[PDB]
């Protein structure tokens, strides 16, 4: 038994992580066969990033102003283009410890495992929900940009973020491995707001059940609710909407507790009207959001990648 | 900016990581070199567990018993001994992806990663502290034994925990890796306590230092305390005596913010006797006690790994 917020096993990740400099800007590039991906406002300089036009600095560039180190081992730049929000380096060697992989974009509400590099080298590793407002709540600082957040199935790494800026409420913005940001955010240095965010419902509810599942039962009660019902109260406390579809996902939990979903979310109820009177639920004191029921499902089973 | 509760990147020692069988117990195995280091109560049955005697269970034992598994290849075992509560497995082959690395035992209050693993494979990775009591805080199911815990030091591996066991409340008791207890448990299938724990007065300063840096400031007074009076209000809600030593640690994040450690206290005093006020801290609504200086340093500076 326990909990915990658990990343995926980053060594697949780390063998792809590279450092990119150009000019006076250093970051980290992720070095998939004979490609490297990274940030295009690396081309920038300081005067640049204010308002650049990307097509007009690329086209000044020379595959030589590329330096990209992988380890203590420096790799030929011999192309290069712009791909949306991200730039391909074409190298003349491809990276043997390439894992098996996929670029997906994934959706708000969901998790990912994010392996915070710096200058190439991995710092740490830890778990991320993509929030409704399409940001992240990170641990970056400067020279993080180019760190990927990903998702391991099996033996396959499924990118599905690289990361940018931070915006001025200290949440962080980024694109998928395509290049396309997450949300209305630009690569540009200029004012921009995360706009409101909301909690995510459905993962409230997977929590609770991991709770009941690890032996915190006091926020049960006798009481059921509709989910029409309950939908009025998640509105108020500025909850997403619970959707069919998020009963039917949280299926085996509820089979397994034998609590029905509907039941969870009459205790779900009550905490948001009463909250939780000085106890704790998994050592937290607030309703936790980034667990997803497959987060749940995975560390209360033991599902391994090899 | 931001500040979340991140772990080592873990490549390094999901290279180590084996599937170690023999009769119908099946752990993890850490391989390094031509050794295999794991929990000696895999010689165990279910009828051996409840008060085993190890050293006759193990005379009882042949070289060709214990099946190793790393990857898809079997590792001939040629020898067999036992170190306090591990066993070495001398194995045919040398680890060609042996780190750098040292056995070290780690003081309470100490914080460290976990690759949880089940079958040799790795699961996923997350940061524990060692409690006071000398438990730690973890998710581990029915074959997670053998699990390691390390910190990792520019380029070199330092194991400090073998997972082995469960206790009654959910928390999870293990070894260094010269096979010595971390308290007063026992490999054996009997009723056993962890005894009262602790908060970690030194790690809820350092924490309280980070998001002073991050940017939470509404804790903050301009009252100021003795040490001794302090440790008054310490020893009440539970909390560990603070030392010279721990504030001389704090002196750095006392520097950066410009926040003396006293006053510091000061801050703290007044949150354990008012509590919070519906406020949050870095996103928690509890004190927390898992982050030690230099875990905030790491974070809020940025080190990194080679
Ligand atoms: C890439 O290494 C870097 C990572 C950020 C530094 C601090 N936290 C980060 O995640 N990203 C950047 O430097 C981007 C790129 C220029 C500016 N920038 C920023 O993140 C700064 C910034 C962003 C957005 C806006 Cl509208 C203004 C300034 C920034 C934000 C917050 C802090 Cl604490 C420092 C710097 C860029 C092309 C957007
Ligand atoms: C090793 O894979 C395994 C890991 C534990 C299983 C559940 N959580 C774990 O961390 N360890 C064990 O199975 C040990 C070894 C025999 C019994 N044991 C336990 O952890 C069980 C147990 C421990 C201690 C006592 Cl006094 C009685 C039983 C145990 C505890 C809790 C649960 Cl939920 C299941 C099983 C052993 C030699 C101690």
């Amino acid at each position: 038994s326990g909990f915990r917020k658990m990343a995926f096993p980053s060594g697949k990740v780390e063998g792809c992580m590279v450092q990119v400099t150009c000019g006076t800007t250093t970051l980290n590039g992720l070095w998939l066969d004979d490609v490297v991906y990274c940030p295009r406002h690396v081309i920038c300089t300081s005067e640049d990033m204010l308002n650049p036009n990307y097509e007009d600095l690329l086209i000044r560039k020379s595959n030589h102003n590329f330096l990209v180190q992988a380890g203590n081992v420096q790799l030929r730049v011999i192309g290069h283009s712009m791909q949306n929000c991200v730039l391909k380096l074409k190298v003349d060697t491809a990276n043997p410890k390439t894992p098996k992989y996929k670029f997906v974009r994934i959706q708000p509400g969901q998790t990912f495992s994010v392996l915070a590099c710096y200058n190439g080298s991995p710092s740490g590793v830890y778990q991320c929900a993509m929030r409704p407002n399409f940001t992240i709540k990170g641990s970056f600082l400067n020279g993080s940009c180019g760190s990927v957040g990903f998702n391991i199935d099996y033996d396959c790494v499924s990118f599905c973020y690289m990361h940018h800026m931070e915006l001025p409420t200290g949440v962080h913005a980024g694109t998928d491995l395509e290049g396309n940001f997450y949300g209305p955010f630009v690569d540009r240095q200029t004012a921009q707001a995360a706009g409101t965010d909301t909690t995510i419902t459905v993962n409230v509810l997977a929590w609770l059940y991991a709770a009941v599942i690890n032996g915190d039962r006091w926020f049960l009660n006798r009481f059921t609710t509709t989910l029409n019902d309950f939908n009025l109260v998640a509105m108020k406390y500025n909850y997403e909407p619970l959707t069919q579809d998020h009963v039917d996902i949280l299926g085996p939990l509820s089979a397994q507790t034998g609590i029905a979903v509907l039941d969870m979310c009459a205790s779900l109820k009550e905490l948001l009207q009463n909250g939780m009177n000085g106890r704790t639920i998994l050592g937290s004191a607030l309703l936790e959001d980034e667990f997803t029921p497959f987060d749940v499902v995975r560390q209360c089973s033991g599902v391994t990648f090899q």
